[PDB]
């Protein structure tokens, strides 16, 4: 019944879901990760002030596009992008 | 209407709330951060296999206990701890 719990804990669910799709149940794919952000989230993205944060995770993302991601990797990857844009509390 | 959106985006809300408590509205406090994790989350914690992940963020947390945290800092800090415990998809 809290914010970080229902929300943060909900993230742990996405991995059990998206990753629970195919046989694997503890490893994602650089493509399902880049898609996880530009698909599930993709909404408050406008100019992206942290071009280095999104270009850093998006770079390693398009750099391999041939391996799989982990749970701590797709986790620290979804947070950096959700914090890239400077305006995150102002949606007028 | 997605998992990463309602969840991940919900996190951006916690900062606008917990931090929106006092005058500041874009900076948390090492104490409200450590409390943000052990207060809002605190639930699926059992043995914590990543004693280094929780001891790493919990160390810098109890190391300063005198400054304030940012939004990308409290963000990458809440993800590392929610991924510290190895068992995150098995709650029997």
């Amino acid at each position: 019944m809290s914010e970080l719990e229902k929300a943060m804990v909900a993230l742990i669910d996405v991995f059990h879901q998206y990753s629970g799709r195919e046989g694997d149940k503890h490893k994602l794919k650089k493509s399902e990760l880049k898609e996880l952000i530009n698909n599930e989230l993709s909404h408050f993205l406008e100019e992206i002030k942290e071009q280095e944060v999104v270009d850093k995770v998006m770079e390693t993302l398009d750099e391999d596009g041939d391996g799989e991601c982990d749970f701590q990797e797709f986790m620290a990857f979804v947070s950096m992008v959700t914090t890239a844009c400077h305006e995150f509390f102002e949606h007028e």
